[PDB]
């Protein structure tokens, strides 16, 4: 079956793992559990087609630079996550965009900008700010909550559709 190599990137703590675990394992549990590198392979049906989602869940940790270069090189589409209550994480996300472009020598890589934790009240990043940034890379902006599952399938399936019709 067709395989989609998805990579979830972003600053530490923004909810990369929570989003992936919500998608694959249908749940959220609030816990501290930083990631090194975790792979999830799940066979799903998206718009009538059987496909294999090969999702690499990456570390926010800035020390794994070499590891970041290799998974950007081999990844097909990128979920670029920040948290809407963490301005720094949003400032950092454009750095991820530029690294993806440099390593893949393309400004045509399928990507989705994900503003996560949209269930929390203390929002510090306005949606308009994130839409602007997304527009300037030609990519969609989708807000998510790994806790309530809001937007989660939207974000991941939109990325698959961005690949599908590249
Ligand atoms: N309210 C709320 N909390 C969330 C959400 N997503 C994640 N969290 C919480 O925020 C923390 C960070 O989540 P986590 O998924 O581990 O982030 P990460 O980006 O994978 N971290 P790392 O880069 O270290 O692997 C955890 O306490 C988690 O429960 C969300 O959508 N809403
Ligand atoms: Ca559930
Ligand atoms: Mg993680
Ligand atoms: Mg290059």
């Amino acid at each position: 079956m067709t395989e989609y190599k998805l990579v979830v990137v972003g600053a530490g703590g923004v909810g990369k793992s929570a989003l992936t675990i919500q998608l694959i394992q249908n749940h959220f549990v609030d816990e501290y559990d930083p990631t090194i590198e975790d792979s999830y392979r799940k066979q799903v049906v998206i718009d009538g087609e059987t496909c294999l989602l090969d999702i690499l869940d990456t570390a926010g940790q800035e020390e794994y630079s070499a590891m970041r270069d290799q998974y950007m090189r081999t990844g097909e589409g990128f979920l670029c996550v920040f948290a809407i209550n963490n301005t720094k994480s949003f400032e950092d996300i454009h750095q991820y965009f530029e690294q993806i472009k440099r390593v893949k020598d393309s400004d045509d890589v399928p990507m989705v900008l994900v503003g996560n934790k949209c269930d929390l009240a203390a929002r510090t990043v306005e949606s308009r700010q994130a839409q602007d940034l997304a527009r300037s890379y030609g990519i969609p902006y989708i807000e998510t909550s790994a806790k309530t599952r809001q937007g989660v399938e939207d974000a991941f399936y939109t990325l698959v559709r961005e690949i599908r019709q590249h």
